[PDB]
């Protein structure tokens, strides 16, 4: 099945798109670079871990990490008789004396490799660049979802797709060549407004050429084939230790495909009844979008083993599927949707309470939940169809799923920012969310 294969690889290629942030962008430990230091080190011959406790400021109570990563002594680290015990020790009674300037010099990385972040420095005031990266991208995909289907009406489809196909290989393969983070940005744009429009596109063929009783199957098995690319993508970003040449092998793939070549939005809510259900779905799709986006940038940017999180993570979603499917077939869609949003919410409120030693544990409710926010997504897919008569069903799933785009462009704030006024607040707005969630599914009919 020549034709399948081809899409299913255009289904796979779209989850480093999406999820590649984990891997480009991670933030290794740092502190400020200092002049002399490095040359006491070598006289007096401090160890890596010594060096540190002699030269970097406490962390002190309450964690406050920030005096370590964001400041440094002003002590005058050329002196040639400062002690070799302990240099600090003659300049004052305690060291909270001193005086604290900013990292003027840089910082300094604890990687092997490089990030994004280490590269333009995005940390301490700059620190909030980091989740512009990913609203842009989502920007980019609200802008496309509105404008590429009707530059698809207007144009021929096929030379349309092919355009597009063309321009996303193109500039994900200028990106790695990104000269500043202000190019990036604006290829991380260009790439959002054709990704989303090129999956649809497929997405819509493959159903459409496939009849009506293997439309499920082989949906199911398009779903499944961007699992199989988040497994090769925790396969590369384990071989390719440089964000370059991973953006270099993730997008080379996509030009071997090029090489192997009346409805109207007042009827949305004219009636309460479709009212009614127009705004749950709105809310259920927004819901499971910034749940499924906030656990995994959560888990990136607190995991302590993140390839094998990552890869036990993904591969829970293939059980995920066949019980959607089985579900499907023998019980219905109100009460496994709002059994699989619980468990989500109930998961992510267990979440707070676990010790941070129980990793065998955090890793167990972690994939709980992402099989239940799977099965929830696989299950609206069908109940939004259905939902809507025919003459109204291809404008009312561009506009309930369209709130999928905003809760990308504001999750990176919640997950990023609301972090730092207390670390466990994130997850009691994903417990209250899911929650919520649960009970608003049993008021759709069925």
């Amino acid at each position: 099945k020549q034709a399948f294969l081809i899409l299913c690889l255009l289904s796979a290629a779209f989850a480093p798109i999406c999820v590649g942030i984990v891997f480009l962008g991670f933030t290794p430990d740092h502190h400020c670079q200092s002049p002399g230091v490095a040359e006491l080190s070598q006289r007096c011959g401090w160890s890596p871990a010594e060096e540190l406790n002699y030269t970097v400021p406490g962390l002190g109570p309450a964690g406050e990490a920030f005096l370590g990563q964001c400041r440094r002594y002003e002590v005058d680290w050329n002196q040639s008789a400062l002690s070799c015990v302990d240099p600090l020790a003659s300049l004052a009674t305690n060291r909270s004396h001193l005086p604290l300037g900013p990292c003027q010099d840089g910082w300094v990385y604890d990687t092997p490799g490089s990030s994004i972040v280490t590269e333009f420095n995005l940390v301490c005031a700059d620190s909030w660049k980091l989740d512009l990266f990913q609203s842009c991208l989502n920007a980019g995909f609200l802008f496309g979802s509105l404008g590429v289907g009707y530059f698809a009406d207007r144009f021929g489809r096929k030379l349309c797709l092919l355009g597009t196909v063309l321009v996303n290989a193109v500039s994900g393969v200028l990106m790695a060549f990104s000269p500043n983070y202000m190019s990036m940005l604006l290829f991380r744009l260009l790439q959002g407004l054709v990704s989303k429009g090129n999956w649809m596109a497929g997405y819509t063929l493959i159903t459409e050429f496939v009849g009506s009783g293997s439309r499920r199957t082989v949906a199911i098995m398009y779903q499944m084939a961007f699992t199989v690319g988040l497994v090769a993508l925790t396969g590369l970003a384990y071989a390719l230790p440089h964000w370059r040449w991973l953006q270099l092998a993730v997008s080379l793939p996509t030009f071997l495909f090029l090489l192997y070549y009346s409805p109207s939005f007042a009827d949305l809510f004219r009636t309460p009844r479709l009212r009614k259900r127009t705004f749950i779905l709105m809310y259920l799709w927004f819901t499971d979008s910034v749940l499924y986006q906030g656990l995994i940038l959560h888990m990136g940017a607190t995991s302590g083993n993140l390839y094998l999180d990552f890869l036990y993570s993904a591969l829970v979603e293939i059980p995920g599927a066949f019980i959607a499917l089985i579900t499907i077939d023998r019980v219905g869609r109100i009460y496994p949707m709002a059994m699989s949003n619980l468990l989500a919410g109930a998961a992510c409120l267990v979440m707070i309470f676990i010790s941070p030693d129980l990793h065998w544990l955090n890793i167990i409710i972690m994939c709980v939940g992402r099989m239940g926010i799977t099965i929830a997504i696989q299950m609206i897919c069908l109940v939004n169809a259905e939902l809507y008569p025919t003459f109204v069903r291809n404008l009312g799933v561009m506009v309930c799923s369209s709130l999928c785009d905003i809760g990308g462009i504001i999750t990176p704030f919640i997950v990023f920012r609301l972090r730092e006024v207390w670390q466990a607040l994130p997850l009691i707005l994903f417990a209250v969310l899911g929650l919520l969630a649960a009970g608003v599914t049993l008021l759709l009919p069925e």
